[PDB]
Order: structure tokens, then sequence, then C-alpha cells
């Protein structure tokens, strides 16, 4: 027992963009030496197992030698690179000296020297004038290289037509294509009957097909269609059985690829798609196709009104609407152009989404979902105050906004019931993102804004603040749901500053705050921003960790199957019950602006 | 109730030098009191606050005018240094003000409107600095600060290393301390866990080397120099005094809020560089490992640690070129010294002169498979499950990176000194595409797959179908395709594996196995399908099968092998020496990377 040796032909460097650049010589041959070589290699028991067309092309490109009577036409010890079929005449095979084979014509010899450089075993020395017809290796595997990679991209252009095959990568598809089984019938065979069940899909690729249908049990069937080369049917049958509704015959001699299923299941994100849908929806609607129907909010830069489509009255939104004499006024330019750009660009479940904006020369218009559960403040308002469990849900709900905006380098900067909405499931929303910012990571912004007792102590000394100023104010929020009012407060903004300057530690926390959430609202609540829980090396998830929240259902916060505290009553989309009722705006409008600097609008 | 947003104007650039008015120190100190006494302004930092006072500028007003009046529009904050104000609100008088008090700060956050009126009851004289200058001093001043810290920082060492949005918070931390002169800052001997920079002045640094001697000046360490490094890791023990020198500030920081903040296999980025000045002659030849179609395997060490042994693959130039297999030279070299996996021997680099190429690779002293099956005759089902795993991971590695290997046979598994196997032997492996297919005749023909032999075009899953030979031969001793001349061999192959009668021998698990990974269609073979390579780590076969504990290494081979030295080459076969006549030269280029 020895090694075995390792053997190679020469290597391919061969793609679909050399086929029309190969030559495959053709030398003219009568019929009945194009049957003798058809014949001598189907019985060949290696060459046997080529297909049909390719020894047909092989029998094309063979080209003739002729010899003498006492020649030699291989040597034992030469090196071999052809293939033999005798034509006229008998040819004697010897080995060391022994007569081994005698053979004659239509037999193929040689063969193994069409896969590799052989060393031949035995010299072959003619008796008689022979004809032989001969073809190298290398235009042999020329042939199989051409006409198998021809068929099978030939087979890959069939499948990449197929709906059903459209979705699927390059890869996979070329699997496929070495799954489909060419199958001939006859012009008149029914290739599938009406009524029959089937598994198997098929692909015309030569002929033409009558596709048959009785309307009726007892009408003679009725022509219907007729399908050609890249045309298929049966489809339905590569997600399950298939009921065949027509009756498909062979108009001529057809080839059809198939493929059933059981082969097809052996090997087994819809986002520009959805969301480029509801894209298109609202890019060609003006502002003549809503009515005000309804008021949801009074603030401070926009009133906001709930509007209904005129054409679809299922489809409410919320609509802020800002008077541009006034936002220049305030010169809150680049805050309301902010808020477009963040909310539009946030898709989260716990931020009012925001679909588009529109303008005329007095007003500006934010077009939003509308949350119809009701404001966050009236609720506290109306209840005192939250439970421990309930304030972990609403602060769950921003927390989970936080580790979406934070992780996108967006600061929120109004975080207050007021700017808290519940769905009509219950869940909490961020809604007014005027102050919102995208910030760097570890850069820092200088703008003093926020709403007084929800302010950062950093933001007003001046001292440039960051995203840790929401976490200053999660704490606020957290006392001021659990009690009904916020920690630090005075009778006018500037002793309710100097009240935050002098820290969350000279409150006296009442009794009502356990001990876990004041815990957490105290290190939220750090003077230094680098202090402050959130903003350390785990962020967000640091806050999601902390005894308070241990015990809380996050992913089913997250999968929305967590049942929210206070479910409202929302009868329909135009029920506004969850709000207070709010006065005409009878004011004079604004002045027209058409300045310009509202163009991205 | 409801609470109103309120938001200043919104606002880099350093072309903006600040307005200075001259003051009497008199005047300065009044204005420095009473912003230090104001509840709101006293929180500023102290080097703001005299950048705010020598930015405010003077203000006169008469008797009987009105500084502010209420209704008004807030931007300015004010000081007097002299004078009596009145303060009303609605016609009705709050209080009188005098000189030394901060008013209408409120004006600084953003545009408020005046509460109350305040009117002169005399001749005043008053400090005023406008909102929209004090935003650009706490900007300024704010900004300058920050990357001045980050810059003395980054300095470091020990920081340096982490991400610039960590080291700003770290900036964040820092305390500033002032030291006058001959303050110790820190003294020999002292456990501390604060970690200095010096940021102002410059500091003697003196050591006692004994306690019966007296400190010694060492080092003097100035504006940007550290110390206390190692007290950010642990407690440290200072090795030295350090004595201010003249009026300094260094900023601190200790190792608790450090952690608090805080929380790279560059060893073959090292590995792969010691490996380039090697030259072809650093070496002596031991014995040699094998001999194949190309060319000899030596075991080769080298000269200056011998405890570092190599298999050297040697190749005759134009042995490869009368093959005309060039092209194959270069996917051994490509795929072997671009794959890191540890059941593929490495490929560390390559020499030439121009007759020979040499592969310097791993040494796996514990023998060939083959040897090692032709000795014992074949293996056990569980030991055969051991080496079958190994080639499963190796493919598992190729086929993922799109690499047919194309040559799998016992002779090209090797076993390192702990008995785990290895391939060897890449000539034929090619990167093809995924999808894609290739179409060269190349193998060992017991193990030829027949897609290879028919010439249909071949891909990864080439390398299914010899595993299945593999297990098959390994089990019984023998691989179950085999006539006395190739082309008998490569009919037997074509008539199939079901065409096979199965020894007994072979468990009804591993044929299950066998069968399905030698099926004549490609796309029908276990491993091919959606789940890939783990479809075969899946099988009944496999099923008990500690994968985990082979790839960490932790699971004991079938055959543990005797190797005592990296020298030591018994486990294999002798070898005579390579005493025909040298080759012809090749400068034709193809061995480019040589
Ligand atoms: N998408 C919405 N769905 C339901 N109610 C909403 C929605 N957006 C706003 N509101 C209500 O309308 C009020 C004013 O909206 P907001 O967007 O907060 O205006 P503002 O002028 O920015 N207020 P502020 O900036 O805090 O002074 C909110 O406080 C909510 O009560
Ligand atoms: N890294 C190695 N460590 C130890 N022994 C090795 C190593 N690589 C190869 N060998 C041995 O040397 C023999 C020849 O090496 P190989 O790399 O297989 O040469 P080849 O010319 O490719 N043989 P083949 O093409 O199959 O005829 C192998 O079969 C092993 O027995
Ligand atoms: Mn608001
Ligand atoms: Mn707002
Ligand atoms: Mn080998
Ligand atoms: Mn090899």
């Amino acid at each position: 027992r020895t090694k075995r040796q390792a053997i190679s032909a020469e290597p391919t460097a061969f793609d679909i963009q050399d086929l029309s650049h190969v030559t495959l010589p053709f030398y003219p041959k009568s019929p009945q030496s194009k049957d003798l070589i058809k014949e001598a290699i189907l019985d060949n028991d290696f060459m046997k197992n080529l297909e049909l067309s390719q020894i047909q092309e092989i029998v094309d490109c063979m080209y003739p030698v002729e010899y003498g009577k006492d020649s030699c036409i291989i040597k034992e010890g030469d090196v071999g690179s052809l293939v033999y079929v005798m034509e006229d005449g008998k040819v004697e095979v010897t080995k060391e000296g022994v007569k081994l084979c005698t053979m004659g014509p239509g037999k193929v010899f040689g063969e193994l020297a069409i896969l590799y450089n052989c060393t031949r075993t035995a010299t072959v020395k003619t008796l008689v004038n022979v004809k032989l017809w001969a073809i190298d290796r290398q235009c042999f595997q020329t042939i199989m290289m051409r006409t198998g990679l021809i068929k099978h991209t030939e087979y890959m252009e069939f499948l990449k037509s197929v709906p059903t095959f459209q979705s699927l990568p390059e890869e996979i598809l070329s699997k496929l294509a070495d799954v489909l089984e060419e199958t001939h019938y006859e012009n008149g065979e029914y290739i599938i009957r009406q009524g029959a069940r089937g598994d198997t899909f098929f692909i015309i690729s030569k002929g033409t097909v009558n596709v048959t249908r009785e309307d009726s049990p007892s009408e003679d069937p009725v022509f219907l269609r007729t399908l050609g080369k890249g045309d298929w049917f049966g489809e339905k049958a590569l997600q399950g059985e298939d009921v065949r509704t027509a009756n498909v015959i062979a108009a001529e001699a057809v080839t059809c690829l198939v493929i059933d299923r059981d082969s097809f299941k052996h090997l087994i994100a819809e986002a520009k798609a959805k969301y480029e849908a509801e894209a298109a929806f609202f890019a060609n609607l003006k502002l003549s196709d809503f009515n005000i129907i309804d008021t949801l909010g009074v603030g401070g830069f926009g009133r906001v009104e709930l509007v209904q489509l005129k054409s679809e009255e299922s489809k409410t939104f919320a609509m802020k609407i800002l008077k541009k004499r006034h936002i220049v006024d305030t010169r809150q330019q680049e805050h309301i152009r902010s808020e477009k750009q963040i909310m539009q660009g946030a898709h989260s479940d716990f931020i009012v989404r925001l679909y588009r904006t529109f303008k005329d020369s007095k007003y500006l218009y934010m077009l939003m979902e509308a949350c119809l559960g009701g404001e966050l403040w009236t609720i506290l308002r109306d209840r005192g105050s939250f439970e421990d469990s309930t304030t972990r849900f609403y602060t769950a709900c921003v927390v989970e906004a936080f580790a979406y905006l934070h992780s996108k380098g967006i600061i929120y900067r109004d975080l207050k019931p007021e700017n808290l909405i519940l769905d009509h499931r219950g869940y909490a929303k961020l809604v007014d993102f005027g102050f919102a910012k995208k910030i760097g990571f570890g850069k820092k912004t200088w703008t003093f804004c926020g709403t007084p007792e929800y302010v950062a102590p950093e933001i007003i000394l001046n001292k440039g603040h960051d995203i840790s100023a929401d976490y200053w104010s999660l704490g606020i929020l957290m006392y001021e749901l659990l009690t009904g009012s916020p920690p630090f407060s005075g009778p006018d903004p500037m002793k309710t500053y100097n009240i935050i300057l002098r820290g969350i530690d000279m409150i006296e926390f009442p009794k009502k705050i356990a001990k876990n959430a004041a815990n957490l609202i105290k290190k939220l609540c750090r003077d230094n921003p680098s202090e402050r829980l959130g903003n350390l090396k785990n962020g967000v998830k640091d806050i999601q960790k902390h005894k308070w929240f241990e015990g809380f259902n996050w992913e089913g916060l997250r999968k929305g199957t967590l049942t929210p505290p206070i479910i409202p009553s929302v009868a329909s989309p135009t029920d506004t019950s969850n709000f207070d009722s709010f006065p005409e705006d009878n004011d004079e409008p604004p002045p027209d602006d058409n300045s310009g600097w509202d163009i991205d609008f």
C-alpha cells in the first residue's frame, strides 16, 4: 500500500464574457460517420455519461486523421491528450509486448487523455489502413466549459424572470438552476390537466403551448391563452399543492424546466418597501385636504389642532401650527428647523412621528401622529399623583425614548409632563422637539432653553451641556409624577433657578417617595453631569439596571405587550374627551412672511 | 398652572478679542464682591467672574432717570458703584438699592421682561454687561478650558488609548487645585489615590534614598508634566516628595472617579512583523517529513532559538511550469497564508531563489494520518468522528470564505503533537465565487467528485463528496470506489455510492451520513443546503459530539502522539536524500510574491 498521487488538468480562467471569443473548430462529416462516432461514444463506459447535446458538439469538433498500414498511433510512455474513434480499419494494442485487445471501428479509446495529461499504459499500432477521428483534451474541456456555462446562465435568466424567484440571491438561485429538470413533450401531449393536483412548476424553454380550460364540467374545453419561450405556469405549486386550473398542451416540440416544491424547500427587509409607500401618500397632500375639527393643545410657540383628511375621515392627525412672525420675533428659526428634522427622522415607538410639514405665508404646519389618550400633565392634575408602579411605566417610556435619541447624538431638552402624551393604548410618547438638537458625541451646546423647574444646573450656569442634561430632567419628572409637584420651584424664575443651584440634597423628600425611587432621583440629579446615572460607560442601560427598575418588564414594554397603568377611553379618531377644552384663537392673524427662511418647510 | 418653555437665542471661530474697560482695583473688587454676593452669579467659577469684571463697561445716569422700566425687555445686568436708586412696581415703592449689589441678572439668561422700575435718586455710576457678551465669555473660556484639558490628557500613556468621547468626560471631572510656594503637593511614602497634571508653575521632586540621609533634589516638572500615575490603577505609595517651587495649579483626578467613567489583539500585528526579516538561510534542515508531486517537505529549525521548528515545502519552479500548474501554486500561497483556523496548518511566509519556491509553514510532528491509518488498519467509529470533525471545522472556515479545498484524503491530514488533525496541501484550493462554478479536473482519483469527472462544473459541494469518501476509508481502511487503474476507478465513481455494499463495520448513523454526503447531484449533498456546513454538524452521527470542546482544544484526541522535542520526526517515515540533478531556473515572473 503506497501513497496516492494527486493529478490535475490545466486550470481555467474562462467566464461568461469569453464564450463569444473561444473557437470550437467544425469539421463536416457524413451522417453515417456522425452516427458511427455517436454510437462509439455511447458505447464507452465513461463518455456515455456526457449529455447528448455535448456529445453532438464533440462529434462536430472531431477531426479526421489517416494512418497507413503499419503505423503506430499511441506510444506507451508518451503523454496523451487525444481520444480516438476508428472509421475504417482495425488496430491491435500491445502493452510491454503482449497482444492485449484487438479492436475494430466504432470503439472509443484513449479517453483518459481528455481528463488530464496521462502517461499512456500501452502502445497501439495499426494493422490495416485506418481512418480515425480525434479531439484533443483542450478542445473537449472548451466544449464542456462553454456548453455548461451557456446552459447555466440561460437557466438563471429564466428564473430571474419569475416573480416568485425575483426576491433571492444570485447564489441560491444558481443551486436552483442546478435542480431544474428538462422535460420534452411532443405535439398534443398534455403537460398538465385541469383539476389535477400538482407539486411542480414549469418554465417553457423551447416551443409553445396552448392553455385550454373547460368553464364547465361538461362543456368542451375552451381556448384561453398561448405561452412561449420564457413563460411559466404552475407557480402556485411552489408554495403548496396546486389544483391546476387549466390544461396546458404542447403545441409543438416543447421543452420545459420543471421544479417540484420539495427540492425547492430543501434550499430554504421590507424597509424601503413599506416606509417608502407611506412617504408617497404624505408627499402628494396639500394643506387643502384637511379640516380642523378640534384643538388638542395650546403652546408657547404654536397651537395644536386635531385635523381630519377630507377624503378618508378614518384618518386624523395632530397639526402643530406656528406663527412665522412669532418664530422670527423669538429668534427660534433653527429650533423649529431641528424640531422638523429630528422628529421627521426619528422612528421610535416612544416618540410621536412627524410625517411632514406644510407652510403658507403666515403659518408653519407640522403634521404628526395624534395621541388621543391625553396629556400626562392634565392626567397628573386630575389624579394628584401617580403610584410608584404607575410612575415606573411612564418613566420607562421616556427612558426608551432617550435610549433612541441619545444613541443618535440627540439631546431632547424639554422633558416635562406637558410634553408626554398617551396614545389610545395608554403608552406614553414624547412630543415637542422645539429644543431638541443633534449634537456630537462628547461635544457640548450652549443655548439656555427649557422649562424652568426642569432646567439642569449646567444650562443655568452657561457651562455647556450635552445629553446628560436630559437625565437631570428625568429625575425632576419622577419626583413630579410621584408627588404632583417638582422639587425645585419658586414664585419667579430667578428664585426657581437659584433653588436648582442649591441642589437636590437640600430638598426634603416627601415620605410618599419610596426608597428606591428617591435613590434613583438623587442619582439622576447630580450637579456634575459626569456623575449622573446614564452618562457613564454603560449609558442609559445603567438606568434600566437600577433597583427601582428591577422587576420591570422592559421587553414587554418594548414589544407593547405590557398592560399600561391607565387605559384611555377613545371612542373614535375624533374623540378628544381625554383633553381639556380650549377657546378659539380669535386674535388677528400675524403678518405675512415670504422672506424665504422657511424654504425647507 | 401649566408651564411655558423659554429659550435664549441659539449660536468654533476664535476671531473675537473681548473688550476691556480699565478699572481701579477698588472698582474691580466692588464688582467681584457684588457678583459673589448674588445667589445666581456666585456659582460661576472665579476665572470667568474676572473676565466678566474686566468686560463690563461703565454707564452714568443723572438724577431722576430710569435705568430699568417695568415692562421693558432686559438684556443687561448691572452693579452700581456709587449712588442710590429706588425700585418701584406699579408705582409702589419696594426698596432703595445702593452700591455693590447685582440686579437684573435674569436678563443674561434670556430676554426677560423687567418686573420693576429702577430710578435714580442721585447721580449714579454703574457697571453693566450684555447677555450677548456674557454668552461669548462663557462659550469662549468654556471651550478654551475644555480643549486645553484634553490636550493635557492624551499626553498621558494611561490615557491616549481610549475614545475621545470618553476623555471629554474625563476632562469634565478633573479638579483644579492651587498650591503656594513651598507647599508639599504630595509626600514620599504617603498612600494616595490621586493623579496630578501640572497646569501652572513648576515643582521640585525630592526623595530621600535612606531614612538616615536627607531628601535630595531629583527632577523639576513643569506645565504639562504629571505624577502619581499608578494611583489610577490602584493605591499608590508615593515614591518622592513633590513641592511647589512657585504658585502652582494642578489638575487632579482620583481613581474612583476615573473607574466610574471607563470600563485590540495586536499580537498578530506583532508576530507578522517578526516573520518579515527572515532570509531563506536562517534555517537548518533536520530531516524530511514528506515527498509529494511538487516537492519535498522538510523540517527546518531557526539557528538562533532551536526551540522554533517549521515545516518547509520546497517546489521545483519549472516542474510547476512543465505541469502548467503556476496559477494553482499561486492560490496555495494566497489561501493558505490568508487562512486563520486551528484546523488548517498556518502558512507564515514565502521564500524563493529563482529555481525553487519555499513555503514556510507550521510543523505538525504528530504524523501523517495516512501513515497512522496504514499502521492501524482502520479507525474506530469515535476515532473517525474526531478526525472528520476537524475536517468539518476546516471546511466551515474555507467554505464560509468561498474557497473549495479539492484534495481531501488522509495523505493531506496531519496530526500536531497533541493529536489534533489539520489540513495541509492547498495545491488544488481555489477561491471561487458564491453560486459560481469552476471547471478544472483535479484531485486524487478515489476522492474525485463525479461532477469533476464529468466536467459539469463544480463548487464547494465537491468537498462534501470527498468528506464522505474520507469517512468510508477511515472506518474500513479503503475508499468505496477503486479499481486497478484510473478510468476504472472513475467509472465506478459514476455508478454511485448506492451500488457499493457497505461493510457491516460501518455503523448505521455513519453509513447514513456517508450516503448523504455522496449524492450524485451536488444540490442534494448534506452541507450544500440552506444551513450549509451546519447541517453536517447536526447529523445523528455527530449527536453527542463535543464540538465546542474540539474548537477550544479541550477535547482529548483518540490518539496521543509521542513527540519528545520540536526536532522529533519519529512519527514520520524516513525519506532518502534528494540526489537527482537540480532543475533549471525560472525567472518568468509568475512567482512575483516569491
Ligand atoms: N402629537 C400630539 N398628539 C396629541 N396632543 C398633542 C400632540 N402634540 C402636542 N399635543 C398637545 O398640545 C400641547 C402643545 O404642544 P407643544 O408641541 O408641546 O407646543 P409648544 O408650543 O412647543 N409648548 P412649549 O414649547 O412646551 O411651550 C402639548 O402640551 C400637548 O398637550
Ligand atoms: N505542515 C506540515 N507539517 C508536517 N508534515 C507535513 C506538513 N505539510 C506536509 N507534510 C507532509 O509532507 C507530505 C507532502 O506534503 P504536500 O503538501 O501534501 O505535498 P504535495 O506535493 O501537495 N502532495 P500531493 O499533491 O497530494 O501529491 C504530506 O502528505 C505530509 O505527510
Ligand atoms: Mn410643549
Ligand atoms: Mn416646545
Ligand atoms: Mn498532499
Ligand atoms: Mn497537493
